[PDB]
């Protein structure tokens, strides 16, 4: 019941990262959520490669790399695979590529994940403070989301259809208004410093809580 957190400040968040033209904000999501798993268990923070989720997290897992997908069975993905990459072993490169998947270059594992309830922002805010960064999707397909530079977010006709995927580092308030911390893949000149403050505790605002999820390693 902490009335804010910032994973940032336990140091379980990595640079924010640029997807691009290419539509692998579903992968980025998932890295992001398992870093901080790695860095609680660990002591290490590293950035893990949202190209090998990409490349060989595909078909079978109902993705489509840079046209989209879900963070869930990217997780199942990483479980399946015995683990995930490094980003520095396998770079991110923008684009639908061959899998190159390298177990010499193992940076993590990931035992499960967890699929928190439809909706439930209160449950959200549980598995925020007590496990740690939970990836959400949410409905960005407004200009105001892009066009996003400061405070809590809030859009009238965003929709609880969830289609871009973004990762809750935290959770607080502005001058009342309650918020969710999201790092948003779209690089470090959008937002704050890459990060986005969307509204919390309004309805399920553009779908934050609809489908949140969050590896565990062990
Ligand atoms: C092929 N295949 C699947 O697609 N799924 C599933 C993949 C995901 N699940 C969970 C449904 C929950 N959910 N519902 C709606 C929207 C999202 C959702 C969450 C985050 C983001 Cl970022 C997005 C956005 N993704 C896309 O728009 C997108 C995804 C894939 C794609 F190819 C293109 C676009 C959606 C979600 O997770 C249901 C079925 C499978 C499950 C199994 Cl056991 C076996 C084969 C499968």
């Amino acid at each position: 019941l902490p009335d804010s957190v910032d994973w940032r400040e336990k140091g379980c968040v990595t640079e924010v990262k640029y997807q691009g033209s290419c539509g692998a904000s579903w992968a980025f999501s998932a890295v992001g959520a398992l870093e901080a798993q790695l860095k609680l268990k660990t002591g290490k923070l590293v950035s893990l490669s949202a190209q090998n989720l990409v490349d060989c997290s595909t078909e079978k897992y109902g993705n489509k790399g840079c046209n989209g997908g879900f963070m869930t069975t990217a997780f199942q993905y990483i479980i399946d695979n015995k683990g995930i990459d490094s980003d520095a072993s396998y770079p991110y490169k923008a684009m639908d590529q061959k899998c190159q998947y390298d177990s010499k270059y193992r940076a993590a594992t990931c035992s499960k994940y967890t699929e928190l309830p439809y909706g439930r922002e209160d449950v959200l805010k549980e598995a925020v403070a007590n496990k740690g960064p939970v990836s959400v999707g949410v409905d960005a397909r407004h200009p105001s989301f892009f066009l996003y530079r400061s405070g809590v977010y809030y859009e009238p006709s965003c929709t609880q259809n969830v289609n871009h995927g973004v990762l809750v580092v935290g959770y607080g308030d502005l001058n009342g208004k309650e918020y969710w911390l999201v790092k948003n893949s779209w690089g470090h000149n959008f937002g704050e410093e890459g990060y986005i403050r969307m509204a919390r505790n309004k309805g399920n605002h553009c779908g934050i809580a609809s489908f949140p999820s969050y590896p565990e390693i062990l």
